[PDB]
């Protein structure tokens, strides 16, 4: 069975993000936390087979949490993505820069977008990226 942490404190992108993977039977361990330091200590517990984090969050210490997972370690290579609203070229490339596995537009403006990005995540990084 997956596990999955997600540092992400807005209610309803985590109730959407549950729903998402109900409706397209994506079967896994789902956790969220809503910070850096709850992240951080979610990490030393488990291996994870893939962290989504929102870089928006300043309280997520995305940085911080991104080359803490990629120290020596079980989750030294777990793929990070980032999923945030308005990612800017910038901060793409200063997620990329940090350790990131991949940046996505959460385009929460538009739930349809939303909806099948996170779907987009899930599927690919449970189902077709090889996991252990």
């Amino acid at each position: 069975s997956k596990r999955v942490l997600v540092v992400e404190d807005n209610p309803d992108d985590i109730a959407l993000i549950r729903r998402v993977l109900d409706r397209k039977d994506i079967h896994c361990q789902l956790e969220f936390v809503d910070n850096g330091a709850k992240a951080l200590y979610q990490v030393q517990q488990a291996k994870y087979d893939l962290i989504i984090l929102d870089i928006g969050l300043p309280i997520a210490n995305g940085f911080e949490v991104m080359s803490a997972v990629r120290k020596p370690g079980a989750n030294q290579h777990t793929p990070i993505v980032i999923l945030t609203d308005n990612v800017s070229d910038d901060r793409a490339k200063q997620c990329m820069a940090a350790g990131a596995s991949s940046v996505v537009d959460k385009s929460s403006n538009n739930v349809t977008d939303f909806y099948g990005r996170i779907y987009a995540i899930f599927s690919y990084w449970l189902t077709v990226n090889h996991c252990q």
